[PDB]
């Protein structure tokens, strides 16, 4: 049952990924050659990527980890690619919120598991988003210095208490303040052992009324 | 140690349904992109049609992720529920009321049904959550509506006893088989159908009307209709 819990929580960013395509195509887009076999590819890729995540946590239930080496740039861009079309399609003003983009010239090579880690960026850019209900523009840095890859993602958003930055990855911990907006509190903790797994790293800095930075560190070579 | 043996069987199937009922969306959206990718895209007599089947099924697995959640957060002691004294009459009258209003809006509606009100007339005020005892009534007259014939009507009452308030909404369909009367609020259950209707709003329902201090159930005679009971304990 703590794969109903799980699956239930980790399918929200693809179904609502899948989602906003599929309203692009259907606002029109598949009028237009030049865009609509590129959307098709993303709804079938997440589709194809719900069901390896429906079977695989159904499993665990009874150290699995598929380790390949990415070019992080890329992937990080098609997962900000997923966000933007979010917001394109959300219920929002335009501009209303923003990705900023600041990645490294150079092509980063790192030993991942694709989709284990793609639920980590998803989680992340799902809490800069929901937690800035003023709006906002998320911050999306990619580096390599010391033999590790750093990702970090900023936000414009509502802070997190100091005294609770270390425990905002502890499983069912959700800040206690109000909003101006609160789920179960997984995200931070799947994300967490997420990150562990690939031997990796994250914690998170942040001023409780400007924003926050969420850091990943990952083995380079 | 049947005890305990129920217990995690009971949950091994569930957990296998949710898996299954899951993957069956997913499976049927899988299909329709793979024709549209394959080039149905450019055919505007299929592919609008395809793209809102697609839409469909999406938006069916978002209803089924949030109903999981809250089964996930009742199964834990994680739902929050605030019991506050309301005046239940004027809750269930609003209910009423809002069905009412859907109906009096001519979308050329499918099926016409009738409201009748049987309401007691001095007013009772209890401790109750509103918010996720609304939806529980919102579940049962869903049903009693969709269930019932065309020009049917629908009973809501509304009564007190020494011990319980009661509430019971009838349709007349026809009915339940008296073998199913308590499997209807399993996880899952649904009329043979093989979109939208997932088969846990029954089970929502007496999770939450049990959380509440109450007790729901179901009386019918196939081919006359149903009548589902919730109770709540008085003063
Ligand atoms: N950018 C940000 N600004 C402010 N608070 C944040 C934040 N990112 C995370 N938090 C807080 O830290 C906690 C992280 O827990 P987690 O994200 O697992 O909960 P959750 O899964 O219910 C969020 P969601 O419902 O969007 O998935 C949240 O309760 C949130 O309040
Ligand atoms: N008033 C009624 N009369 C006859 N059968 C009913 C009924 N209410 C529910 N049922 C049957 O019991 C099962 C449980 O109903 P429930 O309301 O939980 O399904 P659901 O969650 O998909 C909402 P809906 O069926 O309105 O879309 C359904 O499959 C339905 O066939």
């Amino acid at each position: 049952k703590q794969f109903v819990s799980n699956v239930s929580h980790e399918l929200r960013t693809p179904l609502t990924s899948l989602r906003s395509y599929i309203e692009a195509l259907s606002d029109g887009a598949w009028k237009d050659p030049e865009v609509a076999p590129g959307f098709l590819k993303v709804t079938q890729e997440e589709t194809d990527r719900m069901i390896r995540m429906i079977n695989e946590l159904l499993s665990l239930s009874r150290t699995r980890v598929d380790m390949e080496l990415v070019n992080i740039n890329e992937m990080f861009n098609y997962v900000l690619d997923r966000f933007d079309m979010i917001l394109k399609k959300d219920d929002n003003p335009a501009k209303y919120y923003t990705i900023k983009r600041e990645f490294t010239k150079r092509d980063l090579w790192v030993e991942i598991d694709t989709d284990k880690f793609t639920q980590v960026l998803d989680n992340i850019m799902n809490n800069a988003i929901k937690y800035s209900p003023d709006g906002g523009v998320v911050t999306c840095r990619l580096l390599e210095t010391h033999n590790q890859v750093i990702i970090s993602i900023s936000d414009q958003g509502l802070g997190i208490p100091r005294a609770d930055l270390g425990h905002v990855f502890d499983r069912f911990f959700r800040v206690d303040k109000a909003r101006s907006q609160g789920g179960t509190g997984l995200g931070l903790a799947i994300s967490k052992e997420v990150v562990q797994m690939l031997g990796g790293r994250i914690w998170v800095d942040s001023v409780e009324g400007k924003g926050s930075t969420f850091y990943i560190s990952l083995p380079y070579e």
